[PDB]
């Protein structure tokens, strides 16, 4: 009825910096991992354990009671194995004889539950009803998700509350089913008078004994009908009380309060309220009332056991439910930011399997380079990931004046560039609501090595930048190449052939080398020749070419004029 607590979800994003080995095709490399972690809740559930301490659970039938103390604490301590640490569960503790006693309110300590078991003893009376009625109102107060009493019993009610206003219509007859407890304990008083029917032998007064034709308390009354203003009030006839109680102000064919029935009523308003009945029969010589009773009493047949070593073993072993589900559905959009690439995503569609993906499926748009990644339902307690490769784009981020990201602190490098512009997870959670969201943190990165390129162009005469047939351009870039471009490699280590020259990441100060061009006179297919010229813009031979870890792919043009033989 009550909802569980939400299952805890949690999410993280880090970029770690590929090494040992560093990436071959391009060292500026890190693989990028986003994580859902999703934590646990145990569901809380109160109990009520009301034992019968009644007169037919001791004497000669003294292994009831003795069943029912050591079976009692193996129950206590299979519910609570923690002790007061034990998460999400609580018992409380009736026992009953002609009245209930309130043993313990609601609580962990299983050493005084236990204490208060081993104090039970047989005492004439079982008011089984009064012994639910007491669990009802200690249940009151509870506001767990899952409310159980456990009624340990050997079945045979002989106490009950008075009924208000009694009339003869809060009796019944004969069902026709033999194996109903009002058939049951009509025939039996049949059968054995006394036995059944509340009588003191001492006193001259007898009751009436019922036949076929009796009537018998009902086990549907309203909860308004019984009174319930003294706890360990009681209905007697010559004083005492039984399996029936003749009510001798009704006439012929005479009418007996039930007790057996009136616990079935008293349990019906518990589970009225929402509450878990178990019963658990301690009479192991198959007495139909006694088993029939307490099946009817319990939430459904299936609810109730005998006490028979196997059963009590076996029994409440989880009490407690732990929610199996963290995250119904989820959603992870992450836009990778400007400057980076994803390694092998060249078009838009399913990347699943291009991708470490541990749950769901991966969709990549190329235009917007978001990675939408559908979760499906995650369980409890567990972590879903993907991990992706980038790469740095050394001309993109040359060509651009990308903003540092200023504000996270995860690092791997404090105030580089973003890997993602954003990442955010929509998720369904744990209880079925959508659209709860949490926003990943944002990973930032400094490029450890950059390039220098080397290119080698035409000018002409006068020194100015030229196509191939002599028309000025504006700028050395765009002049006719004459040799292929190439990439300079400076000495000193660190340096990764054949063009990675490794960056100082603690400063935004370019690092400057000292670039020469590979040769001086170039001699292209066709026989012309071309000597080195240093003209406005060009790079002289040395040239100074900068570059760090924001701009870290310099351009050297080396100009050339053709040499004329005639
Ligand atoms: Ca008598
Ligand atoms: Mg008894």
């Amino acid at each position: 009825r009550a909802s569980p607590p939400v299952v805890p979800v949690a999410v993280d994003k880090y970029a770690v910096p590929v090494a040992n080995p560093m990436d071959p095709e391009n060292p500026n490399a890190w693989d990028v991992t986003l994580k859902i972690t999703t934590k646990a809740v145990t569901v809380p559930v109160d109990v009520v354990m009301v034992i019968d301490q009644s007169s037919s659970m001791g004497g000669q039938n003294i292994a009831r009671l003795k069943s029912a103390i050591a079976s009692g604490q193996r129950f206590v301590k299979k519910m609570l194995p923690k002790g007061m640490a034990t998460e999400g569960v609580r018992i409380a503790l009736v026992s009953y004889d002609h009245e209930p006693h309130r043993l313990s309110d609601f609580t962990k300590d299983t050493a005084f539950l236990c204490q208060k078991i081993r104090a039970l003893t047989p005492i004439w009376g079982t008011h089984t009803q009064g012994g639910l009625k007491m669990a009802r109102n200690i249940m009151a107060t509870s506001t767990a998700v899952d409310k159980h009493i456990i009624l340990m019993s050997d079945g045979l009610a002989t106490e009950q509350y008075p009924v208000k206003n009694v009339t003869t219509a809060d009796f019944i007859g004969e069902t026709g089913n033999a194996n109903d407890p009002i058939d049951l304990v009509i025939q039996g008083a049949i059968n054995f008078p006394t036995n059944y029917v509340s009588n003191n032998p001492s006193t001259p007064l007898t009751p009436n004994y019922p036949t076929h034709s009796s009537k018998v308390g009902r086990r549907n009354l309203p909860e308004s009908k019984f009174d319930y203003s003294n706890l360990s009030a009681r209905i007697t006839f010559d004083g005492v009380a039984g399996a029936l109680v003749y009510e001798p102000r009704f006439p012929h064919p005479y009418y007996y309060y039930f007790p057996c029935n009136a616990a079935i009523n008293e349990a019906q308003f518990a589970k009225n309220s929402g509450y878990t009945i178990h019963t658990i029969g301690y009479d192991l010589g198959d007495f139909a009332l006694a088993n029939n009773s307490l099946k009817l009493t319990a939430t459904d047949e299936n609810h109730f056991f005998t006490a028979t070593p196997a059963n009590l073993a076996a029994a409440f072993d989880n009490i407690a439910q732990t929610i199996n589900i963290g995250i119904q559905r989820g959603e992870v959009t992450d836009f990778v930011a400007p400057g980076f690439i994803v390694k092998n995503l060249t078009q838009s569609g399913d990347v699943t399997h291009l991708l470490n993906v541990s749950n769901g499926t991966v969709h990549y748009d190329v235009s917007t380079k978001k990675l939408t990644w559908t979760t499906g339902t995650i369980l409890s307690s567990s972590e879903a990931t993907i991990t992706y490769r980038i790469y740095a784009d050394l001309d993109y981020i040359q060509n651009n004046d990308i903003p540092v990201n200023t504000t996270s602190a995860i690092g791997p490098d404090l105030g580089g560039f973003d890997t993602n512009t954003e990442a955010k997870l929509t998720y369904t959670n744990s209880n079925g609501e959508s659209n709860q969201q949490l926003i990943f943190p944002r990973p930032t990165v400094k490029l450890g090595y950059g390039v220098i390129k080397r290119h080698y162009v035409l000018v002409n005469k006068d020194g100015q930048p030229i196509q191939a047939n002599g028309t000025v351009v504006s700028s050395l870039s765009e002049a006719h190449v004459l040799q292929s471009q190439d990439f300079f490699l400076p000495s000193g280590g660190g340096h990764i052939v054949p063009k990675w020259i490794k960056l100082d990441k603690t400063t935004e100060a370019l690092q400057y080398y000292s670039v020469p061009p590979t040769n001086t006179v170039i001699t292209t297919a066709d026989g012309k020749r071309y000597r080195f010229v240093e003209v406005p813009g060009s790079t002289p031979n040395p040239g100074q070419i900068g570059i760090s870890w924001k701009k870290p792919a310099g351009n050297a043009y080396f100009a050339y004029k053709l040499l004329n033989y005639w």
